[PDB]
């Protein structure tokens, strides 16, 4: 239903859209190898996307409603230079009348201005001076709807973030092309990825903005803390979402040791820039594929793997003895040669709608001995397996959600 749907095709970057718009990629744009609609720009006059509009869908109106939606995933600002620049990212201004979208530091930025210079802005903010942030780094829905009798609305995630009155503004004339380009950007560093980057001759409403953004999860894939596929056979560093402040470790190696989560989580800084929490802490986990008849690396929901848990750059065998005396399982770190018939096959889980990373764990007869989570002994947050939180969901819907953290160049902190 959009007028400009942008999508990597066959093996071509285009628009599948019933006017199939013209395409122009510039020499220095890449594209993620595991999904060309990943798409990343850097500071280059050469990593650019332009699209040559029909002309039947250039905007030119004075009454014309229209909306635009895409993902975004924004490296996390490093240095002073990026304080007060606002650059532009998506630009469909022909003189000075159009839109634009553009970005800040700590902002994502819509702006509106017709040919008598009259011109409006709606934004979104988000703060560099967070423990744990749901935004900086990772993929984001942005969705912009213009409404020419009232205002601008920007949402993110589905949620209305501002609106903006701009039924003020008399006619936008828009460019023919839309330049998808870092423009104005003083880090030379700077770049963005972006996907899935929509056109609509409407404004969207809520119900449909949330459709929108459910359909774009592909919410039958599991993701890691940045929003990419989570991948098989790739080492990740472990979050609890119950308590963001401690990260997991492991007492021994062995039945007889176990793993539990651990005190405070570092903290990452650069004055006046950013104060996070540290995220690569703790005990690394990689997941293995219990059965291989499928090629891909990419893990999906209901996928039955196997958890192994690096401890001085050696792997075992994340699993549990069953048989334990409570409901609560604690787990171990075993000796992946002397598993035997500990319970170790774990299901993954994205949804049931959608969830954060879960683990339902499972004996050799698939029989569920519970998700995976965390119990207080003695006043240690020991890793545990346990029905109750399988129960607990089974009747409404924690200890249970996960984040997997790769490391990752946007996000600049120094692991070990």
């Amino acid at each position: 239903t959009s007028i400009l749907n942008l999508r990597y095709e066959s093996n071509h970057l285009i628009d599948l859209s019933r006017y199939a718009s013209k395409i122009n990629i510039g020499s220095k744009v890449n594209f993620d190898p595991i999904d060309k609609n990943q798409i990343q720009l850097f500071n280059l006059e050469s990593s650019k996307i332009e699209v040559i509009l029909k002309n039947a869908i250039v905007y030119n109106s004075m009454y014309e409603n229209f909306s635009t939606s895409f993902w975004i995933r924004i490296p996390k600002y490093f240095n002073s230079i990026s304080l007060n620049n606002e650059y532009t990212i998506i630009n469909c201004m022909e003189n000075n009348s159009g839109w634009k979208v553009s970005l800040n530091y700590g902002e994502i930025i819509w702006t509106l201005q017709d040919t008598q210079e009259i011109k409006q802005r709606v934004v979104f903010k988000y703060s560099q001076m967070i423990n744990i942030s749901d935004y900086i780094n990772r993929w984001i829905f942005v969705t912009i709807t213009n409404n020419r009798l009232n205002n601008s609305k920007i949402y993110i995630n589905g949620r209305l973030i501002d609106q903006k009155p701009i039924s003020n503004l008399g006619n936008i004339h828009a460019s023919n092309n839309i330049m998808f380009k870092l423009d104005g950007c003083r880090d030379t560093h700077r770049y963005i990825w972006i996907k899935y980057f929509n056109l609509f001759d409407k404004e969207l409403n809520e119900k449909e903005i949330k459709d929108l953004y459910d359909n774009q999860s592909n919410s039958g894939i599991l993701k890691d803390f940045w929003g990419d596929y989570l991948q098989y056979d790739k080492p990740y560093y472990m979050l609890n979402l119950y308590d963001p402040n401690k990260y997991v470790d492991v007492n021994n190696v062995g039945i007889r040791g176990y793993m539990y989560l651990k005190g405070p989580r570092g903290s990452v800084m650069t004055t006046n820039i950013y104060l996070n929490s540290s995220l690569y802490r703790g005990t690394k986990f990689i997941i293995k594929k219990y059965a291989s008849g499928n090629k891909d690396n990419i893990v999906r929901n209901n996928d039955r793997v196997y958890i192994n848990v690096v401890v001085k750059n050696k792997e075992y065998r994340l699993a549990t003895n069953a048989s334990q005396a409570g409901v609560e399982k604690i787990l171990s770190a075993l000796e992946i040669p002397d598993v035997g018939n500990l319970s170790q096959v774990v299901v993954m889980k994205s949804k049931n709608i959608t969830n954060k990373c879960k683990m339902n764990l499972q004996d050799n007869n698939g029989n569920d001995i519970g998700f995976i989570g965390f119990h207080q002994f003695n006043n240690i947050a020991k890793l545990v397996a346990s029905n109750w939180y399988n129960r607990q969901i089974e009747r409404s819907s924690l200890g249970c959600s996960w984040e997997f953290i790769p490391v990752d160049d946007g996000w600049g902190e120094r692991p070990l």
